[PDB]
């Protein structure tokens, strides 16, 4: 891997964003980190009421105005915001030459499951209501948002809603029990995700519901009929086997799934694209994948 990976690993081993002692300190810690990445002057952000879910349109100069990614941020269903993920949103908008709708879906523990999925599906249905075409759309998300991407597609399909052209999962979180082999075998190389913070956030999201509830933990969902799916994941990830098991389940359900394991990469390494060459390379690949499925 690039020497820059050492810099990112050193930052994460000190900031320990998922190990802050309170939910408000976890939220503030991630906001402080995101404030570091310099936002380009050519990014246009427009606040919108996305059918009762707060959102922001993210547009860059070469955004095709009729192509839309609904972007679902990570943060364990507990942290993250429009502010934390607007940089990753604008990088995807640039690579995919599209607009991004970045939504502020309801967070736990204040709003447990299924609030996040009610909000993601509402925002998608609002895009259709306001004239977006499914063949020009995609859903994408990182970590918890990657799991929410799969759950959103399942819920839309089950409601007879037309599905988008493609979807993208970045280090998705789909096993709320942390029972993948890599949760043990990659614990020594993952500077961000470990089983204890995973179970802490799962508890807040589930609020005592079965941890295999399919729309919370889409490892257990019916994935038949989903559109083409890109899963990007790092091999230095306790969540590696979330992606491997998701790929297995989606392929068994007849889905056109691309599993891309990036050697030595850490959790949502794409977020560090300002400094990490592999982050920008991975975002360029997301853009290629989306443009291919919109052709
Ligand atoms: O970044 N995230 O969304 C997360 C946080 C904790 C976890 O166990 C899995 C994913």
């Amino acid at each position: 891997a690039s020497e820059a990976l050492t810099m990112i690993v050193n930052l994460l081993r000190s900031q320990r964003p998922l190990q802050e002692p309170t939910v408000e300190q976890m939220r503030a810690g991630l906001e402080a980190m995101a404030q570091m990445s310099p936002l380009p002057a050519d990014v246009e952000l427009t606040t919108v009421d996305a059918g009762g879910v707060p959102g922001a349109w993210v547009r860059v100069p070469e955004s095709d105005p009729d192509r839309v990614v609904l972007y679902l941020h990570g943060g364990g269903y507990v942290i993250g915001s429009i502010r934390t993920h607007r940089d990753l949103a604008q990088r995807i908008a640039r690579a995919a030459r599209c607009r991004v709708l970045l939504i502020d879906y309801r967070l736990a523990p204040e709003h447990p499951h299924p609030a996040a999925v009610e909000d993601s599906t509402r925002a998608y249905r609002w895009l259709l209501e306001t004239g977006s075409d499914p063949k020009r759309m995609a859903i994408a998300g990182d970590s918890a948002g990657g799991g929410l991407t799969v759950a959103t597609l399942v819920a839309l399909r089950d409601a007879g809603v037309p599905l988008p052209a493609a979807a993208v999962c970045l280090s998705p979180w789909v096993d709320l029990e942390g029972i993948g082999e890599s949760m043990t075998t990659k614990a020594a190389v993952d500077p961000m995700v470990q089983r204890e913070p995973l179970l802490r956030m799962a508890s807040m999201y589930l609020a005592g519901q079965d941890p295999r509830t399919p729309l919370a933990a889409p490892l257990y969902a019916d994935l038949r009929g989903l559109p083409p799916l890109l899963i990007q994941v790092g091999t230095a990830e306790t969540l590696l086997d979330d992606s491997v098991r998701l790929a297995e389940r989606a392929r068994a359900a007849g889905v056109q799934v691309t599993l891309e394991p990036w050697e030595d990469m850490i959790h949502v390494w794409q977020a560090f694209a300002a400094m990490l060459p592999e982050g920008q390379q991975a975002i360029e690949r997301i853009g290629e994948f989306l443009r291919q499925h919109w052709q």
